[PDB]
């Protein structure tokens, strides 16, 4: 697996020419640069394992719509696995304190773990965001921080189980706690546990503490 | 446009050709757990032309990360200070998200000149990132270099009042970490008039 950063002209087929020369892409992303020196150009990133990266390097350079090219470190190696926190501001921050603290110690030890958050409220809005976590790259655990959650949110929480995303809920009102993997009263501890569960370095696992 | 297909070699080579015939944003990765483990998750920002494929386990049009997660504030550095900035950023984003705006606060505790320098650099390839806040006690060397390059790509950088050369190359230096987080969010927010370009250089706090 190797990272490959690329900037090019926002043209049609540009991607197709690129996805052809690569004839193993484990990860791939592309978007239009919105600001800076290359606003309006396309940022193309591929993470390929196996093959002749060197050749494809040489082979793409030959394209007149190529601005920049360069290898990089996989997002897994720089930003790693992710803890997602959603809910009300204060509680989300409390959880973040614990998660960032725990991730700080773990990151020091080679593996990488980051804490991404977004304060959001409203049943449907929260439900929609919970659903979206399943489409997020490297997301592994979601912590729901709020005073009360249920309805659609509970449904999307049930559904997250089929994508393998773990869910930790605070001791809130509503039905969400029941469908979350575990309920934790203290928000800071909830944050530290989400990281501990993800971390290959910690022995803690959500599935090893059932039936307490 | 969402899709779940069999991770075959060069499957995007077919899809982008099918599309090149009839993409602002595009993302794809392998599901490494859950029901579709091993499969490949594909999302673009022809349903007929494509559905004519058997290796198409699914295909459901989604909102987009700019819709649900919006623009991002990235915070990097020492655990304690990153958290302090996050408290401010999360607080401000909470009020702003309450209306159309969608701003999320992404963070990662990291230390070491090169490790931090490398993370700063990677912010340029982060989708929807618009502001970076560096939180630490001392930062310089390669970090300062990557911060220079990072700003060339339109990303604004806020620095705490730390030691080292980093504060010298940042857009603004904020002494209070909580305030730094709120300002980072206010700058990104379309509902706030505050703009870091209107105060480039300036330092706020003891
Ligand atoms: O992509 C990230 C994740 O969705 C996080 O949970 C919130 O911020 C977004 O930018
Ligand atoms: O994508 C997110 C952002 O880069 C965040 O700043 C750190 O964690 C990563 O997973
Ligand atoms: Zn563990
Ligand atoms: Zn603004």
């Amino acid at each position: 697996l190797r990272g490959l950063r690329i900037i090019a002209e926002n043209k049609i087929g540009v991607l197709r020419d690129l996805t052809t020369i690569i004839a193993n892409i484990t990860f791939a992303q592309t978007f239009l640069i919105k600001h800076g020196e290359h606003e309006g150009k396309a940022l193309i990133y591929f993470e390929i394992e196996g093959g002749d990266f060197e050749k494809i390097l040489e082979r793409v350079k030959t394209f007149d719509y190529i601005i920049e090219i360069e290898e990089e470190e996989s997002f897994e190696r720089v930003f790693g696995k992710r803890v997602i926190i959603l809910g009300g501001g204060a509680l989300v921050s409390q959880v973040a304190i614990g998660a960032i603290s725990e991730a700080d110690r773990h990151n020091l030890r080679g593996e990488r773990i980051s804490v991404d958050t977004m304060p959001v409220v409203g049943e449907e809005e929260i439900a929609e965001a919970v659903k979206a976590v399943s489409r997020l790259h490297r997301a592994e655990v979601l912590v729901l921080a709020g005073g009360i959650m249920g309805g659609k949110i509970t449904e999307e929480v049930k559904k997250l189980r089929k994508s393998g995303i773990r869910v930790i809920s605070l001791s809130m009102f509503g039905s969400v706690p029941d469908v979350a993997d575990v309920v934790i009263s203290d928000p800071v501890m909830a944050g530290t546990l989400a990281v501990m569960h993800i971390s290959e370095k910690a022995k803690f696992d959500l599935d090893r503490v059932k039936g307490r």
